């Protein structure tokens, strides 16, 4: 589906870019982009989502909000709400340009609707889960079964990995085409922990 015309025709859709100091903490997950003028061609981009609640710094097309489940936390620029619980803090999703080694994230706003579907599961469940302090230098895809363990397959893959390589980051997901595969949070939590796959030498 990569068409590399449609990402450069929607690049000029990009526009107020900045740079922040490092958020306390955040997690990265990539969005699959389509216009229907185009059937056929599709591109990704990620998303950084940090604590606080801060609708002005977004388009006005995704200035929408949705809900962790039992009013337990919210998440601006995300259009469908989430089937389980926060811990109690209202987030904001925001276009990611960069995140520099520093820590420091660079941001833009991008004339775009929501993140739509349900790929956006598996990044909110580790920062409201298993994500305390600072931003995992990966980009999580993937959506939570009702047993709110099990991570479940997502369309455009291969998509989100050309996304998340182009940001010089690993996709992490359950499916083929992902950089390292996590059959359910316990083990995605466990890869943030230890920095990277744990390594085995024979
Ligand atoms: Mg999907």
């Amino acid at each position: 589906r990569f068409s590399r015309n449609l990402k450069d025709r929607l690049e000029s859709n990009n526009y107020e870019e900045m740079e922040l100091p490092p958020p306390t903490k955040g997690v990265i997950i990539p969005v699959v982009h389509t216009v229907e003028s185009a059937p056929g061609e599709a591109f990704g981009s990620l998303l950084v989502i940090i604590p606080g609640a801060y609708p002005e710094l977004l388009d006005p097309n995704q200035q929408v909000l949705s809900h962790f489940k039992n009013d337990t936390g919210c998440v601006w620029g995300i259009g469908e709400d989430i089937p389980f619980e926060g811990d109690d803090i209202c987030y904001t999703a925001l276009p990611l340009k960069e995140i520099k080694k520093n820590g420091n994230i660079v941001v833009e706003k991008v004339f775009a609707g929501p993140a739509m579907g349900p790929s956006c599961q598996l990044g909110l469940s580790l920062l409201v889960n298993d994500i305390d302090k600072g931003v995992p230098r990966m980009v999580f895809t993937g959506e939570i079964a009702n047993d709110e363990e099990t991570i479940v397959p997502i369309c455009g893959v291969d998509i989100a990995a050309i996304a998340a390589h182009e940001h010089g980051l690993p996709l992490v997901g359950c499916q083929p085409g992902v950089d390292e595969v996590v059959a359910n949070t316990s083990l995605a939590s466990h890869l943030i922990q230890s920095g990277a796959l744990p390594v085995q030498k024979a």
